[PDB]
């Protein structure tokens, strides 16, 4: 089918600003919508890696567009827990460089029950010593951890992807180490459930963005609007290493 890891670390986004006006006052409505501005302009940096990404290119159009737009909670959330780890041993929410979390950003938020799910997950890198390899073959199981329910338009093609990426983290964990494997699949399976609760609350701001001043961009916009009825209806298939 295939060093695809090597690839990994050297495909990896580089640093994206929030854009941040502190001289703002700290509303919901102005830190949510930095938040909006930052999640357009990190699922930009998401296609530029998906496209260069080992075997996705193999997969038909519809079916990564379909990926993409499932996933996007999943991979921006697991990259927020990475950067929060990496930068601040897992103390804050490290947003952005120029946008980093404190209890009181969390509470301006309006969002802090959702924030404290997400500190857990970063709680969790600490705790297993995630590391840089680790970390960039789980983010491509994220991206293909969530599917139709009546399947893709290349079904085969997507299981011989995920299949292969899920060996080169078994590879990856090698004195015993099904330990760490099943840590790890442990770990990805409970970024279904956050990542239900994240897309709760950003439904509801989108369904009434004027109401609550919440800003989208172009491109989260488009996303929401094709996901929104596709989840809420049950046409999104999470998939689990253990099910529940
Ligand atoms: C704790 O919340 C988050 O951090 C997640 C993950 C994430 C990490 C990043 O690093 C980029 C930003 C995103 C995508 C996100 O902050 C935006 C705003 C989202 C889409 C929010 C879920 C709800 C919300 C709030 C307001 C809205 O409309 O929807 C996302």
């Amino acid at each position: 089918y295939f060093s695809p890891v090597m690839v990994l670390e050297n495909i990896e986004p580089e640093i994206v600003y929030a854009g941040y006006d502190s001289s703002k006052p700290d509303t919901a409505e102005n830190l949510l919508s930095t938040l909006n501005r930052l999640a357009g302009k990190q699922m930009i940096q998401v296609v530029k890696w998906a496209k260069v990404l080992p075997g996705f290119k193999n997969l038909p159009l519809e079916d990564q567009i379909t990926l993409i737009q499932y996933s996007w909670m999943s991979l921006s959330s697991f990259a927020l827990s990475w950067r929060s780890y990496k930068h601040t041993n897992s103390q804050f929410l490290y947003f952005a460089p120029d946008l980093v979390f404190n209890e009181e950003k969390m509470h301006q938020s309006a969002m802090y029950e959702l924030c404290q799910g997400m500190h857990q997950i970063s709680l969790q890198f600490v705790r297993l010593q995630l590391t840089f390899e680790e970390y960039t073959i789980m983010k491509v199981l994220l991206l293909l951890s969530t599917i139709p329910k009546d399947g893709l338009k290349s079904q085969a093609a997507f299981e011989e992807m995920r299949t292969n990426y899920i060996k080169e983290l078994r590879k990856m964990v090698t004195g015993q180490s099904w330990q760490r494997f099943y840590q790890l699949t442990k770990l990805l399976d409970s970024m279904h459930d956050l990542v239900s609760d994240l897309l709760e609350f950003c439904f509801y701001t989108f369904r009434e963005s004027h109401a609550l001043k919440v800003e989208f961009p172009a491109m989260l916009v488009e996303i929401i609007s094709d996901q929104l009825p596709k989840v809420e209806s049950g046409n999104a298939k999470p998939l689990y290493f253990h099910r529940k």
